[PDB]
């Protein structure tokens, strides 16, 4: 009778539900989500123009069909407002839900920045299917887009928006695209690719003030640049949602702290996907999420199981300069060598044995991904 309760109907929630329903078709299942509950592949948000798709074109199933497929009750546009571990329950406003076990699959939030001016609140985040719909409707008939951020998400959107016919300015105070992810030579190759589409980068400044001007906006940068635009996309980065777990007394660090079996610090509470920090690893992509869904499904069905991440390369969706990057496993390093030329770069990290432990591949060099993957150590030992 007491139900499995899953907070979140993104890829983590729905893949855990599906993998677990292969093992247990009789226990009640309750999923809760603050959005509309549609099943969609979030990575596809940044290909909407290049694929000629709107938000509906990206959805794979509606919540009712999902509830039927998973033999679940799914609560939509429903916001969980607290967790009460000592009583095996969660709060929604002034209502409680009791659980057999609780799964935190509630993802990451956009990183905000300080902005002044009368239009300071006219920033569009794009972090789910509803954000996207709302952005697509506002972008209809428009031409000039200012984008904040120069990470993976900002670059993919910059490339995609451009291919959609938009004029792009990218603003970020960091000194290169994808800092922390990319070797500088590789970063330089990717930036040149995007600039070749007409994207203009403003690296160093931040947005100081956003103001209504005539029938659009003027973006006042900290360096005195003032760039006219129709809309502003805020894509600085993402941070796991941890506030509610902290208040409830669960260990949090960058994400919710879980072991390789996805268990939080408290009995009967687990976590996975973007919100989870799994044995030190908070990995904001699908490959690890899927590994976690397979193992936790087992554990929730009485077969205690742990993940053991193998190599998980990141493919960055920038057709202007294709990119695959596989950072070396943490607490492991070697010499970085840049090979190739112009914008077709193969950057390899070799350990003291001479083995390739990480790489960054741009342009034509991405064709080497499948060969080089055979060299890689797993992300966990
Ligand atoms: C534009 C972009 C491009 C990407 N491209 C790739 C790619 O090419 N390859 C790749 O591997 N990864 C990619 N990713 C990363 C990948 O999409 C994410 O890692 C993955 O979607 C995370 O899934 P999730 O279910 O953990 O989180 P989310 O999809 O964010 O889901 C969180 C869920 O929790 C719900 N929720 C949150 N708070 C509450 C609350 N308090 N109460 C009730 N419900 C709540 C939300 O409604 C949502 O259903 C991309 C991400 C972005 C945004
Ligand atoms: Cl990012
Ligand atoms: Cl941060």
């Amino acid at each position: 009778r007491a139900p499995l309760v899953i907070i979140g109907t993104g890829l983590a929630g729905y893949n855990l539900a599906r993998e677990w329903r292969k093992l247990d078709g009789e226990t009640p299942l309750l999923m809760i989500t603050a959005d509309d509950g549609r099943s969609y592949s979030k990575p596809m948000l940044s290909t909407g123009f290049s694929k000629n798709k709107d938000a509906d074109g990206l959805a794979m199933a509606e919540p009712g069909a999902m509830a039927e497929q998973l033999n679940a009750r799914i609560l939509t546009h429903t916001r969980v407002t607290g967790i009460d571990p000592g009583h095996q329950r969660i709060w929604i406003g002034e209502e409680e839900v009791r659980y057999r076990d609780l799964v935190l699959a509630w993802g990451a939030e956009p990183i905000r920045v300080p902005v002044e001016g009368d239009a300071q609140d006219a920033l569009y985040p794009i972090n789910d299917l509803e954000d996207y719909a709302r952005f697509r409707q506002a972008a209809a008939g428009k031409r000039r887009v200012l984008l904040l951020g120069a990470g993976l998400i900002g670059c993919e959107f910059a490339n995609d928006l451009s291919s959609g016919g938009y004029q792009l300015d990218v603003v970020a105070p960091c000194e290169q695209v994808m800092p922390g992810l990319l070797h500088p030579a590789a970063a330089k190759a990717v930036q040149a690719g995007l600039e070749g589409l007409g994207v203009r980068f403003h690296l160093g400044p931040v947005l100081a003030s956003l103001k209504k001007a005539g029938e659009g906006l003027e973006a006042h940068l900290s360096d005195g640049e003032v760039i006219p635009c129709d809309l502003v996309v805020s894509a600085v980065g993402l941070r796991p949602r941890t506030e509610l777990a902290f208040a409830a007394g669960l260990a949090v660090n960058r994400g919710i702290v879980v072991d390789r079996s996805l268990r939080t610090s408290h009995a009967n509470i687990y976590a996975l996907g973007d919100c989870a920090e799994v044995d030190g690893l908070n990995l904001l992509y699908v490959m690890p999420l899927m590994a976690c869904a397979r193992a936790l499904a087992q554990t929730l069905a009485g077969n205690p199981s742990q993940v053991a991440y193998g190599p998980m390369p990141v493919t960055v969706k920038t057709p202007a300069c294709p990119l695959v990057v596989s950072p070396p496993p943490r607490g492991m390093d070697g010499q970085w060598l840049v090979e190739g030329s112009g914008t077709d770069l193969k950057v390899l990290c070799r350990d003291t044995a001479g083995r390739v432990i990480g790489y960054a591949l741009t342009g034509a060099a991405v064709n080497e991904k499948l060969a080089l993957n055979k060299e890689l150590p797993g992300l966990m030992a």
